[PDB]
């Protein structure tokens, strides 16, 4: 699974979290990874390539099929009991992704700070799209084939919906974020993980939402 | 072929149909899966889990890497001669999805009648995201990567542009629909499978479309 | 490869690394050109019918392609260009042309045919008749973008990530997105690497400006 080349590169991996099939590389120095506990992060693709590049993925967090690619000085932050589908996440140009608390990422998730490639006008010879941080709040649901660009920020207690591609930032919460251009399509929601649960009372993890 | 666990459970799979590479699982009692002739249903995926489930292939159904998942008190039906490639059908809340003779799904489809999770209203808790039934008419043509979401039902002869998402019903038949939001972009249409036949009229296949 | 048939011509450069890849060639008088110091690997291209072309300039990087051409079809890719992970599909005997030094991200899709007759029900004429595909020099496609028949896109150009183009543009140096699919920025130039504050510092941008 794992391969290392450099120095000073922290790698603490809680015992009791799961990293089947997954592999994990580290090319570069004073970089630092950790997971666990309770983590099942399996079948994914980790790549980290440069120095001074943070991955944290706090307890009790779910992954199948992350293919991620970390840049020098980046940092992913992923907090506890997220679950996160099959997806991409790639970070560049020294910036940060975060993914708050108890989020929901379904398969097809596409997440960056980054075009990769500068785009300049020609009016004055600037670049034009320089990356921006990715802040995606606690308790987010990303339903199927979402998309999240540069500098986008998601509101805790959102829901977007499949196939949505986010552009700009919201800065209201408990909302559901669909449609092109993406906008809010329903207020004043909470959603939860469970279907057997009738009423949002009959969830436990969800009392402090309302 | 198949693994089936519980009680008064059939499974009735013609002996001139291909399924290939296809695993199905059927976990729960009253289930029903039927299978009709000269089907092809290769490298696909299929769950029924939970107690009267039906699923229901008419013949000369052709499916190619079909992931499909149903819930209790689900049903499923495909009509004769739909052809389907690569793609997922997810059936919940005791819900159901049909689709119509003759249908053309291209591959990347993915078709269900519920969102998986509740949605709650906050100025009552209530649950306001049911799922809801999915209706697939005759003739029906989706391109490539369409998404078909709780409540959608499609007219008959309707062909879905490549990458649309619909998310809720139309009422026009003969009909082009693409784009986001998903709207008619043409009317008064009907498609074919075959590129070679000059006109409309070379297709046997069609002549109930334009009387 | 795999070549099956009658006259068929095959010229991939001796410079080039074709790792991984699948070439299938069934039919007659079909020819496949790759130029000098290409990189054509873990690709599936297939070449079924007659009479069809595969002309692939020097310094082109393909990864992943899966690529399905029938008879009488082109396809033409001039140099320079890159591409990850992608599928192009020709045919009714139609072409396909991509310019100089594209950049194409993962999950292009690239067709110049439906694949299948839509009629109109006013006279029962087929209306959907496949329509080449030209890709202009210098044109960067976003990830997951869809080019339908019929489309032509100017030069120097980004087609943003997930965009479906069904129609053709005209103005060159700009970038389209969102759908319908639309210009949402005018007068820029993109280019390959971020280590440069200004165009000015990317001498391969020079003939933009
Ligand atoms: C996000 C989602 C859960 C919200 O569903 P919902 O609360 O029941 O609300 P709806 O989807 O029916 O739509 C709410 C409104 O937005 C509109 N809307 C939905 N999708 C839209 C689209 N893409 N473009 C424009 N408007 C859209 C609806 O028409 C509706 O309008 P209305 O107020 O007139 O009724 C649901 O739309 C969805 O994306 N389902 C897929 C979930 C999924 O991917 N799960 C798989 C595994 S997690
Ligand atoms: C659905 C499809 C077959 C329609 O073909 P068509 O009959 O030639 O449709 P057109 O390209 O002429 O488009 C019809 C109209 O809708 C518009 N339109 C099409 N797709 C659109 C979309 N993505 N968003 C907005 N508008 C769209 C067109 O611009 C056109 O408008 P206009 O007539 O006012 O100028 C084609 O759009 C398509 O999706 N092709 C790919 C099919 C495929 O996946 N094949 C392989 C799998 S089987």
């Amino acid at each position: 699974m794992y391969s290392e080349q450099g120095i000073n590169n922290t790698i603490n991996i809680s015992t009791t979290s799961l990293t089947n099939a997954t592999q994990l590389t580290v090319i570069g120095n004073n970089n630092s990874v950790y997971i666990g506990n309770n983590c099942k992060i399996v079948s994914s693709n980790i790549r980290l390539k440069g120095n001074n590049i943070t991955l944290f993925i706090a307890d009790d967090v779910e992954i199948m099929g992350l293919v991620c690619s970390l840049h020098s000085d980046c940092s992913l932050q992923i907090q506890a009991k997220t679950t996160m589908g099959n997806g991409e996440i790639t970070i560049a140009e020294k910036g940060k992704i975060s993914i708050g608390k108890d989020c929901m990422l379904a398969h097809g998730y596409e997440i960056r700070n980054t075009d990769m490639h500068p785009i300049y006008s020609l009016e004055n010879g600037e670049r034009i799209n320089h990356g921006k941080d990715v802040i995606i709040g606690n308790h987010v649901w990303l339903g199927r084939n979402v998309t999240i660009l540069k500098g986008v920020c998601i509101p805790n207690n959102v829901v977007v919906g499949s196939h949505t591609v986010l552009y700009k930032s919201f800065k209201e919460p408990n909302c559901v974020i669909a449609g092109s251009p993406a906008k809010i399509v329903k207020e004043n929601i909470v959603w939860g993980r469970k279907m057997y649960h009738s009423t949002m009372y009959d969830d436990p993890t969800l009392n402090e939402f309302y």
